[PDB]
């Protein structure tokens, strides 16, 4: 499913990411935007041979399983296929344990080199929220 933006912002509300771990809502958004463009089925292959997954291209080296990377762990204990999904559950899930890790928001490269230090409201201006 490729959502649109205030579709998105809405399911990440009712889901309980506006504000979380003090996020405001249209960081998550910027970073759904440029990690997928809001295609729940974007993969990315990196070089260490995991793959980025869903949504919010969560990681298969820490993650979630998806029996092709050796040596990973899963911590958010999915298969990876479940971030794919057009219900953004098991994604919004996995990303509040990811950004409760510590390094907040900065986990996510698009997040940091696009979103973080602009204007991120804008990504839900307009949205009836
Ligand atoms: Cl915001
Ligand atoms: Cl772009
Ligand atoms: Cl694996
Ligand atoms: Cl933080
Ligand atoms: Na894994």
């Amino acid at each position: 499913k490729v959502f649109g933006r205030c579709e998105l912002a809405a399911a990440m509300k009712r889901h309980g990411l506006d504000n979380y771990r003090g996020y405001s809502l249209g960081n998550w958004v910027c970073a759904a935007k440029f990690e997928s463009n809001f295609n729940t089925q974007a993969t990315n292959r990196n070089t260490d041979g995991s793959t980025d997954y869903g949504i919010l291209q969560i990681n298969s080296r820490w993650w979630c399983n998806d029996g092709r990377t050796p040596g990973s762990r899963n911590l958010c204990n999915i298969p990876c296929s479940a971030l794919l999904s057009s219900d953004i559950t098991a994604s919004v899930n996995c990303a509040k344990k990811i950004v409760s890790d510590g390094n907040g928001m900065n986990a996510w490269v698009a997040w940091r080199n696009r979103c973080k230090g602009t204007d991120v409201q804008a990504w839900i201006r307009g949205c009836r929220l």
